[PDB]
DNA sequence: CATTAGA
DNA sequence: TCTAATG
């Protein structure tokens, strides 16, 4: 956690610009398995040898590891951080539907930077083009202030259209978070569950109402099931205007909401730490539902949940409010 | 790991 | 259809 800092942490840079850069997915493979074992490792790492006993501690990461002690530093990484050809990489790649693969691309066209993206927003299609669009809002953070706004709208749009929807904002704002980067609107309805064939409207109703209303400037995708858009709060009686922030809403089977919606409400930890019990209390746990378990080593048989607590009574817990799912 | 875009 | 990118 700190006693294998530097080690962990160069493993998971190389890492990282394996797969970005390279298209080396193994040796990408390879830098992760190791920095997270090393990760584990329960001592202070002294040498190549001695990190070199551990699985995934091959000789070409020792070799590294040593280097590393001696010189608090590294060739490799240091010549990568250099590389503009992979300084370029990592930065096309933050624009909202920038993979990798594309960032590549890109640059060896020769779009390095952010100008060069604009010089051919042709060659880029919608979702990037948007992305590069609202670069600058995308990377800032919501203030609460304004998820309580945001909120409150979409709320009211939802019910206005029918009064059968159901929403839950999840998320950190959820958990009480001082901030948030996009917000998740988790939505369900009756009429929709596990069998009754969709009713693809039902997602449909509320982004064009949230587009009526001007809410919602612009689609990333619209699916099904899964709305994924750019949002924005009425610039008032202006002087100050709003960033566009990233939205996403999602249908769900009501027989299939608290789950979900314990889910998607974290904490990335919370969720891990209530999964593994809910294992020994005899179940599973997963994005949409819960299962006894059975002895045979797997059981299946989903059961019935009508808010957050079941899933709580269920694994046998204490109902822990959004502010305390911190872990 | 599952859903959408695209080509 | 596969392959990419976001989650
Ligand atoms: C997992 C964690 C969340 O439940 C969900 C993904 O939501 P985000 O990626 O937006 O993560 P958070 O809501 O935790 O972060 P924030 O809203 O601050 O971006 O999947
Ligand atoms: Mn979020
Ligand atoms: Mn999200
Ligand atoms: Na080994
Ligand atoms: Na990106």
């Amino acid at each position: 956690e700190t006693l294998n800092g530097g080690i962990t942490d160069m493993l998971t840079e190389l890492a990282n610009f394996e797969k970005n850069v390279s298209q080396a997915i193994h040796k990408y493979n390879a830098y992760r398995k190791a920095a997270s074992v090393i990760a584990k490792y329960p001592h202070k790492i002294k040498s190549g040898a001695e990190a070199k006993k551990l699985p995934g501690v091959g000789t070409k990461i020792a070799e590294k590891i040593d280097e590393f002690l001696a010189t608090g530093k590294l060739r490799k990484l240091e010549k990568i951080r250099q590389d503009d050809t992979s300084s370029s990489i990592n930065f096309l790649t933050r624009v909202s539907g920038i993979g990798p693969s594309a960032a590549r691309k890109f640059v060896d066209e020769g779009i390095k930077t952010l100008e060069d993206l604009r010089k051919n927003e042709d060659k880029l299609n919608h979702h990037q083009r948007i992305g590069l669009k609202y670069f600058g809002d995308f990377e800032k953070r919501i203030p609460r202030e304004e998820m309580l706004q945001m909120q409150d709208i979409v709320l009211n749009e939802v019910k206005k259209v029918d009064s059968e929807y159901i929403a839950t904002v999840c998320g950190s704002f959820r958990r009480g978070a001082e901030s948030s980067g996009d917000m998740d609107v988790l939505l369900t309805h009756p009429s929709f569950t596990s069998e009754s064939t969709k009713q693809p409207k039902l997602l449909h109703q509320v982004v064009e109402q949230l587009q009526k209303v001007h809410f919602i400037t612009d689609t990333l995708s619209k699916g099904e099931t899964k709305f994924m858009g750019v949002c924005q709060l009425p610039s008032k009686n202006d002087e100050k205007e709003y960033p566009h922030r990233r939205i996403d809403i999602r249908l769900i089977p009501k027989d299939q909401y608290y789950c979900g919606v314990l889910y998607f409400t974290g904490s990335d930890i919370f969720n891990k730490n209530m999964r593994a019990h809910a294992l020994e209390k005899g179940f599973t746990i997963n994005e949409y539902t819960i299962r006894p378990l059975g002895v045979t080593g797997v059981a299946g048989e989903p059961l019935p949940v009508d808010s957050e607590k079941d899933i709580f009574d269920y694994i046998q817990w204490k109902y822990r409010e959004p502010k305390d799912r911190s872990e």
